[PDB]
């Protein structure tokens, strides 16, 4: 499954709408009177206002073409300064088998481009905004990891129950697309910000819609 839209909130609704007119493209993006939506390949997401004296961020993964990594990291980079980790402005994970790198948007979210080395497309054609392919990550902080596994589980997601770590991270998912769930605290990867619970709502393809509240539950709509 892919995720069609990814309701998400933000305290700089305009600095944001700008970093993403600037980097994807008025035809990419639409703007309302209380928040905007971006158009990433398959999938949308709608940025809303956040409630006052709340900073939200998130991890975003973005699905690029397999060959298109280099051509993705240098785009990226015209519009930020690459995060680093140990010093490294790309990382490698083997699991994934894929290459990925970040940039920082105006909220701090962590906008991470990743190229699949086998679970995403060869695109014979020079990559650009119109090749981003769909959200291949998002994080689901929750302060109940193993309700919201058994509750995505239910929802007929490819969770391996016996294996969830409550206080970890544990990717579910396959293919080009996981969900990023675990409890708050940690510091992120590439990231200065700790993990923290905001709220989001996410709506799949296959017509699964969830929420997580600001309390941090992660509950089937």
């Amino acid at each position: 499954t892919s995720i069609k839209q990814l309701t998400l909130y933000t305290a700089e609704l305009d600095r944001m709408l700008a970093f993403y007119t600037n980097m994807l493209g008025a035809q990419h993006v639409h703007e309302q009177a209380d928040a905007f939506t971006i158009q990433l390949g398959v999938s949308q997401i709608q940025f809303r206002a956040a409630a006052d004296g709340t900073k939200p961020f998130y991890h975003i993964a973005i699905n690029i073409a397999a060959n298109h990594f280099q051509e993705g990291k240098a785009w990226l980079s015209g519009f930020g300064e690459l995060l680093t980790e140990n010093d490294e402005d790309q990382a490698y994970f083997p699991f994934f088998n894929a290459y990925s790198c970040y940039v920082e948007d105006p909220s701090g979210n962590i906008i991470e481009l990743i190229s699949r080395q086998q679970a995403a497309p060869v695109l014979d054609k020079p990559f650009s905004a119109d090749q981003l392919l769909s959200i291949g990550e998002i994080n689901i902080t929750t302060s109940d990891v193993e309700q919201a596994a058994t509750r995505l589980k239910q929802a007929e997601l490819p969770v391996k129950l016996d294996q969830i770590e409550p206080a970890g991270l544990n990717f579910i998912g396959d293919q080009d697309l996981f969900l990023l769930l675990g409890p708050p605290g940690r510091r992120w990867l590439f990231s200065e910000r700790v993990a923290v619970i905001y709220p989001l709502q996410m709506e799949l393809d296959n017509g699964v819609s969830l929420a997580i509240t600001e309390t941090g539950e992660l509950v089937i709509l």
